């Protein structure tokens, strides 16, 4: 049910970037390659690395690019927030219509796992709101990107720079500025406390009314601040009205409205699952938004 | 851990639409050859019960609309293998991969490249169930989409959708046209045996648990395959097969806990429970990744 999108025209822009012994994934568009700026560091340099003053000793040459088989010619590169952009003599063919966005805490990306530029593998992922990622990322990985796709439009949202010690990722948009309070350099780094995406947890149990399960729901309602309350002290984000505005195609294919399955939430939130299970899980998941449930339903 | 799919730009490069008068279901265009669904050939009078081989007598290549895109591909031949037609186009697919037709067992996964009138729509992971359904997110016009796993360069093709059942699983083909399980391409009642849990898929998962230092559930003893087995049975687990213990080697071989004595470990947290206590931050045993899943995301 969790799903991704199709991530051909993605595959067709990776490519291989490697300087001195760092290896990781670029992304090229046109006539540019975009990648993460740490690929210029050594060991000793990734600790407190200065940049501006590692990017200016490096030479065009420096900079081995392999699209497969080929190697493409480096002939000019520029800096933008922590995003390498490096020139290339030939275009990408393969580029497709494209546009990049930074998404908001509680929207799903696709995310496309590339190791020395191969793709590996494509999962759905969220923003989480304290910009943190639930990934599978490993060693190699930095470079994959995170998009969506609009009609015939990719949308690039995400470019993967790191892991924090608790096991979730953190990375930049694809203008080089990071979600969230992270810096790129090898520190432990810790993120705000994360709170549960409340409005995709409420789309995530429409969906299970749509197939057919729907033993949580009760008869009971709520107002709207009161289950704010509610969901603050949990730590749930609260509901805005535009949350509850989209929710209304949902709302309305099931006829539940959006305050009566607030309300089965909150029951949940305060007894919990008691042993039952919703659409398999034994948690409340909350990195299905309302248009991804719309989109598969 | 999650769900990860292979990426799909290999199966979109292939994929076509294929039409019977209004009927418009997805095929699967490799060198001059597409693969698809039969039933595309039955009108609704004719989905009680066909009588395929007397629908087919009465069609002709120019019957056959196979699109890629807006591009008509002309049909220049037509056979019908099993549940599949496979149609002889006379352009090449020049972006055809690697490529084999494998006949996958219950308990493997597969990625899913959910098409609509040949336009992929999204990608996601299914594990076949012991009871040969799949657990997939299909709606009309969705039958010919494919599930395939990727090896190296290869596509290894194993999955075409071809219906629903009452249950809300889906059931489907290989790629030669045979059914998994049971099930017949009839607009008819149909129910699938009883579900039963993925055995080596929840070993598999507890050898990522002890890889990521969660190993509390292990014990001093060992087991026959035969008693677990029969064990297994009893809490609706599916018994193991040789094959099942042999692709659980390399986990064996990674964690230096044997096979059986993991078994041994899963029988105990069978007859017991887990007494308040999780596994990987769960207290469900997750069924439905391979020991092939479970390195790809540790290793
Ligand atoms: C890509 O280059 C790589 C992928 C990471 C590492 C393994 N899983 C991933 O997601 N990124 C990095 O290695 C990154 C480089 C710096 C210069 C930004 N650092 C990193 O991922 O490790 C962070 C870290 C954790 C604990 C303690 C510590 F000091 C640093």
């Amino acid at each position: 049910r969790k799903m991704a999108f199709p991530s051909g025209k993605v595959e067709g822009c990776m490519v291989q970037v490697t300087c001195g012994t760092t290896t990781l994934n670029g992304l090229w568009l046109d006539d540019v390659v975009y990648c993460p700026r740490h690929v210029i560091c050594t060991s000793e340099d990734m600790l407190n690395p200065n940049y501006e003053d590692l990017l200016i000793r490096k030479s065009n040459h420096n900079f081995l690019v392999q699209a497969g088989n080929v190697q493409l010619r480096v002939i000019g590169h520029s800096m933008q927030n922590c995003v390498l952009k490096l020139k290339v003599d030939t275009a990408n063919p393969k580029t497709p219509k494209y546009k990049f966005v930074r998404i908001q805490p509680g929207q799903t990306f696709s995310v496309l796992a590339c190791y020395n530029g191969s793709p590996s593998g494509v999962y759905q992922c969220a923003m989480r709101p304290n910009f943190t990622i639930k990934g599978s990322f490993l060693n190699g990985s930095c470079g994959s990107v995170g998009f969506n796709i609009d009609y015939d439009c990719v949308s690039f949202c995400y470019m993967h720079h790191m892991e924090l010690p608790t096991g979730v990722h953190a990375g930049t948009d694809l203008e080089g500025n990071f979600y969230g309070p992270f810096v790129d350099r090898q520190t432990a780094q810790a993120a705000g406390t994360d709170t549960t995406i409340t409005v995709n947890v409420l789309a995530w149990l429409y969906a299970a009314v749509i197939n057919g399960d729907r033993w949580f729901l009760n008869r009971f309602t709520t107002t709207l601040n009161d289950f704010n309350l509610v969901a603050m002290k949990y730590n749930y984000e609260p509901l805005t009205q535009d949350h509850v505005d989209i929710l209304g195609p949902l709302s309305a294919q099931t006829g539940i409205a959006v305050l009566d399955m607030c309300a089965s939430l909150k029951e949940l939130l305060q007894n919990g699952m008691n042993g039952r299970t919703i659409l398999g899980s034994a948690l409340l998941e909350d990195e299905f938004t309302p248009f991804d449930v719309v989109r598969q339903c």
